[PDB]
């Protein structure tokens, strides 16, 4: 929306979950752990930086039937959560003013593209 | 060195460098791109976290031939950065204030490990 700073992470998501998140239809972004990380957090997707969302907060952990009661938030399909979940808990990062970049930015490919480890949930 | 906070992003390193560095040894990092990150870094190694650094700056871009001249800040052999570089630029990320954990930490293995994309050098 109009903004002069831009995110310092990116988080790599697959299609069609990736647009589905930068064209603000998918405000729950489903992935087997939390993180503490808050603030804006650039969409990458196939090499492509393509938009951004703000992570506002983390909700879980929940069992696939929990998920299912929030279909609407996450468009995930049953079929891929189970395979995905693998009988095991599962978060769903917040996002909130999501939106597509006028022009998709390119991402260092591999393996020169830095990547960082979050150490946010490090028991210290 | 006694702080209270601690880093929130992690970066991968494999040994003998990660220990070259948390122990105070090896001030230069050596990589195929620069960051615009600054400010701690925790460095993991093995799957577990076992200290952190400063990262203070970037210097490059460099040939190999042009590292050497700094052996003692990168502590790496030339077979090995010659078979790295791959005739390709080199940059050295500037660390300082090291130090190693009084005990590694546990890092979340893979696949639930959170990976974020260093957005930093992105032409926007």
């Amino acid at each position: 929306m109009d903004y002069m700073e831009r995110p310092k992470l990116g988080l790599i998501v697959r299609e069609p979950y990736a647009s589905l998140i930068v064209d603000g239809r998918k405000v729950w972004e489903i992935r087997r752990r939390k993180t503490r990380h808050r603030g804006p957090l650039g969409i990458v997707s196939g090499g492509r930086l393509i938009g951004q969302a703000d992570l506002v907060g983390v909700e879980g952990p929940f069992s696939v039937e929990e998920l299912l009661a929030h279909q609407e938030k996450h468009l995930a399909e049953e079929a891929f959560l189970r395979a995905y979940a693998k009988d095991e808990p599962l978060y769903a990062w917040v996002l909130e003013n999501a939106f597509r970049y006028e022009k998709p930015l390119h991402v260092p490919r591999r393996p020169g593209r830095v990547m960082f480890v979050d150490l946010s949930e490090v028991r210290w």
